[PDB]
């Protein structure tokens, strides 16, 4: 019947939402560029089909992301009221509630290393394409072994984006986007089965074998 | 005329609450039966991996569908626990879901078929293991070819599992516009990317070359 409101300041990510639309273009230009740097020089790697699978789950994220700008727009009338003197009194106490906190810059953190976390992430990635013409010193070996050793950095730098990704969900779970704690766990249970079913192929797959391979076993037995 | 009864003065759809609980306890039975049906009479085991993921999806299915029965005890029951209000449009709404139906003997086709069909569906399991028993071949030829030959039905079968699994979160669409559901294409592109990736393996195996040509390998021994 009577009870009052707790911490209802409107507040939200507004300042970094102009960036959200900025990102979405951002993801259709390096989502195809990524997947160039290998196929550039080669003509067509033959297990192109496991990059393939990735590229799948990209085009999932950028359009779902754009759920925060359209909660502001609708949450805050963005038309509510421009700048002007008029005549203010319920604002006159929202700066009362401020003197307490003598802190403005709480916000500028939450812009500010935005902007830096942003470029520190897109050079994480071109470290594959210049990795390769920069430094590029091996002899005459089984280029397959590249291929298979891209899933060790990959699966760390993959989880990345996995632990990342729940934490926005559960964020909203204050207020009340959903009930009972399930259905969230289908991304992890999911992500274990097409990830265990390419050991079957590591295991089964037949593996090649040359003339250094062979002599490996003299100084395998050589144990006593 | 002296109240004469006869056993029920009701036939509501929530007569079915009574199977509901009992699909839960019968599941178990035909579980741990259906998959030794095969394994029984092999001495050795191998196949192991293909039919642990088959039984994964069965175990969520069964613990889902009980969500009939707390929805019917609580609707029907007191749903606002404080004092929301009172009826609401479901009152004369209801004029317009009584024309629906004509007759009172309509709630019986509801629960007499759902015995029917219980039935049929107890049928379709035991036909693989009562098919061998019968033993009726003197020649005997490769069993690995015969285990890939179940994939051409099994994947028949089971679609008979997803459309009747959607088409209870889709009938609930209907009178329901709180708490939507999430993403029913959740699942459907999901369950053809770890089909697809199944066929990496059919393209590897190379072990006959046709049907017409395993038979002829009898022969081609036979001839120098």
């Amino acid at each position: 019947m009577k009870i009052l409101t707790q911490d209802e300041i409107e507040a939200h990510r507004s300042h970094t939402l102009k960036g959200g639309i900025e990102g979405a273009l951002a993801g259709f230009a390096i989502s195809a560029i990524i997947f160039k740097v290998l196929p550039r020089r080669y003509p067509k790697f033959k297990p192109s089909t496991l990059t393939w699978s990735i590229k799948t789950a990209l085009w999932i994220t950028p359009p779902t992301v754009l759920t925060a700008i359209c909660a502001e727009e609708a949450s805050n009338n963005f038309d509510a009221t421009m700048y002007g003197s008029g005549s203010s009194s319920e604002d006159a106490l929202d700066e009362h509630r401020r003197w307490k906190s003598l802190s403005t810059k709480d916000k500028f953190v939450e812009g500010l290393s935005n902007n830096k976390y942003k470029i520190i992430t897109g050079a994480w990635a071109a470290s594959l394409y210049g990795s390769w013409v920069i430094v590029n010193k091996d002899p005459i070996m089984t280029k397959a072994q590249k291929i298979v050793q891209a899933r060790m950095y990959a699966q760390f730098i993959t989880v990345g984006l996995l632990l990342a990704s729940v934490g926005l969900s559960m964020y909203e779970n204050k207020l009340h986007p959903n009930k009972q704690k399930v259905n969230e766990m289908r991304r992890w249970e999911n992500a274990l089965r097409v990830a265990e079913e390419e050991e079957r192929l590591e295991k089964e797959g037949r593996r090649t074998g040359y003339v250094s391979n062979e002599e490996r076993i003299n100084s395998k037995i050589f144990k006593s």
